[PDB]
This record gives structure tokens, sequence and C-alpha cells, in this order.
DNA sequence: CCCCCCCC
């Protein structure tokens, strides 16, 4: 039986959530001073709140080809305790981690569940920020580059890289680095209003961001910020 | 249990 995000506690074991998926990463492995394996995550919403969620290599497997993003699901039980705020821009005090008790059945989206939500730092505002505190940013996208292929001997990589060039009322212009995958897509003709959740906050040049790949784009926002932005930018912004 | 996200 169905229960809020914004309900669910560590206290508790028995809850379903009927949530929409709104952020779902690839499959990656690790292994450290403690462990190895390999795990994805989640980012849900509900009428609620919002929750991360991650399935470890068992779960993964069973798992990661059951649930797309954008589409709404039952989740019941999995693992919750505090969330590790250095790493989400998920607004929640918890986080939940799959086991072998979870289930995952396709819910109803038919009262409508909302889509990613943010809390907006001004990029005038990010002078006040930290290095590596992750942002939620608006803005138009001035303009952009080509992507190119930065190379990384630090752990032997060779990665696309998009820098972006984003833009909001206060006239205030911030470097965005898009990677990989993002880097290569990413197409922002006609100056796209762009909102980003948890996008990483760097010095390089006094303040720019580094979009990471848990980051979410969303091309046009459908939200009232957006047409505030689109609208002083085809006043002011010009 | 991850939590790296790269470069100038």
């Amino acid at each position: 039986k169905v229960v809020p995000i914004a309900s669910l506690t560590p206290y508790q074991s028995k809850w379903t959530i009927c949530a929409r998926v709104t952020n779902k990463s690839q499959i990656r492995t690790w292994s450290n001073s403690r462990g190895e394996g390999k795990l994805f995550s989640l980012e849900l919403v509900d009428e609620s709140g919002e929750i991360r969620a991650t399935a470890f290599n068992e779960q993964v497997d069973k798992f990661f080809p059951l649930i797309e993003v954008n589409k709404v699901y039952y989740f019941s039980k999995g693992t919750l305790k505090i969330a590790n705020k250095q790493f989400t821009a998920v607004k929640n005090d918890y986080e939940m981690t799959f086991n072998n008790e979870t289930s995952v059945m396709p819910c109803e989206d038919d009262h409508h569940l909302p889509t990613v939500q943010f809390d907006f730092t001004g990029i005038d505002d990010l002078e006040n920020k930290s290095k590596d505190s992750l942002v939620d940013i608006i803005g138009i996208c001035k303009s952009y580059e080509d992507a190119t292929k930065i190379t990384v001997r630090s752990n032997n990589r060779e990665v696309a890289k998009r820098n972006i060039y984003l833009m909001d009322t206060s006239g205030k212009v911030v470097t965005a680095t898009l990677w990989g995958e993002d880097a290569d897509k990413f197409d922002g003709s006609r100056q796209p209003v762009l909102a980003i959740k948890g996008a990483r906050v760097s010095d390089f040049g006094g303040r720019s961001l580094s979009v990471l790949s848990s980051s979410t784009i969303i091309a046009n926002p459908d939200i009232p910020e957006a047409y505030k932005l689109r609208g002083w930018f085809d006043a002011e912004g010009q």
C-alpha cells in the first residue's frame, strides 16, 4: 500500500511508492579499499517529494532492464538511510538501496506525477557557492562550441567534451562543460533554455560548472522561470 | 556497497 516518498523512513521497512523515474544511470563497476561490484542509480519523484535509489550487482541485473526514464513504477521495500548530501542534488534526508526484498512493478501514469524539480542558484550567485558543491541552474544557452576529444592520462580515457555558455536574467554568463555522450548529442541551436539539476561547481575561471553524468538536463523546461528567461532574453538579452 | 566525471 502506497505511501508518498515524503513519508519513507528507515524505521519502517513496509512501504510501496508510486514514483516516476527522472534519472537512470548506466551500469558502472567499482573496486576499492573496501569493495568490488557494479551498480546503477535512479532518481524518483512523486507529488510529495523525490529520492535517489541505487541498485547493486544482482539487482542491477534484475532491474536495469525493467526501468526506464520518464515512466512510473511501484517501488516496494529497499534500504533507507541518510543521504550523502555531498554527492546529490536530490532533496531528501534519506536514500534508497535495493535488496533481495525490492519489488518494482509498473504504475499507472494517470495521477499525473511531476517531472524533474530544481532548487536553482542564480548564475550571479555561483560566486557565493563552493567548489565541488552541487547546484541547480536555469539559463539560455547563449552559445555552444563543437565537441572535442579530451585525453585523460590519470585513468586512460578519451572523453568527448563540449563547452556551453549559459546566461540568466542577470546577464552573467557561465561556462559549463558537458562530457561523453552529452558532449556529443548536445545541439544548442536557437539558444534554448536549459535547466540543469545537480551540476557541479568548479573554480576554473573564477566560477564555472561541470555537467556530470548524474546531472539531469532538460532542454526547454515547461516551468515558469523558463518563460521568464526567454521573455527577458528576447528583450534585454538581445 | 557508489559517490569517478576527466581538459584547459
